[PDB]
């Protein structure tokens, strides 16, 4: 397992009103930019995931424009919600 | 009082199921919201959750977008919060 245990913590059950720096790749810094952006709940952020259609590209880049996300915060995070995504949508 | 579309819907995972597949969603709405590029049911969702499962900015962006009215959107609203009650 390649994983943080965060990401695994996270894919391991339902998200419910997890706060958005439960997400892999959303630390401290990234998660205060986007509670400030709107994005204050995990779900909110599988929302901008899935009307992107789950497209790495397209998410990838909205998360650095939205929060200033480096490569791997933006990988974590997308694995993170695409993992969560194929166990329990 | 709900159809059994709406309880087949919240009953299980949704996937890749169709947009179709909503209560609400009729052919007619459901071809509106392909051509939008909401295709899948899980991309109305996504809508959904971006406005923080708000009722009424949802059910107009609905209204807005593939020309609902007001029984379709409310019928497709309860069936997506139903769902995530269950799910999310």
């Amino acid at each position: 397992m390649t994983t943080s245990q965060k990401h695994r913590d996270f894919v391991a059950e339902p998200m419910g009103e997890k706060p958005v720096g439960s997400l892999a790749g959303i630390g401290e810094v990234l998660g205060k930019k986007l509670e400030e952006r709107g994005f204050d709940k995990a779900y909110v952020v599988l929302g901008q995931f899935l009307v992107l259609k789950k497209d790495e590209d397209l998410f990838r880049e909205w998360l650095k424009d939205t929060c200033g996300a480096n490569a791997k915060q933006s990988r974590d995070c997308f694995g993170c919600l695409r993992e969560w995504c194929d166990a329990f949508l």
